[PDB]
């Protein structure tokens, strides 16, 4: 359909831990750098996105529903959270 499609954009906001590294006096500096980078990479590989509109969590079960069905218009705010595991 009844309604003409419209393009619209959203501003996604992300409102928001030390890491213990085990090393050795004879290990290289690079081994620690690479250990830290590999952990950051591992963390992102285990990351999912949670989405909130008007306070309420949007269940991934609803992901084939349309943006037009949400309480969103042009330039509306979406709140996202990065969640590990």
């Amino acid at each position: 359909g009844a309604f003409r499609g419209k393009h619209l954009s959203f501003v996604v906001r992300f409102p928001n831990d030390d890491l213990e590294v085990w090393s050795h006096t004879n290990d290289t500096i690079g081994s620690v750098r690479r250990c830290i980078l590999n952990r950051i990479k591992a963390n992102v590989a285990h990351t999912k996105i949670e989405l909130f509109v008007g306070g309420e969590l949007i269940d991934p079960a609803d992901d084939r529903k349309l943006i037009g069905q949400l309480n969103l218009k042009d330039k509306s705010l979406i709140t996202a959270k990065l969640t590990q595991i």
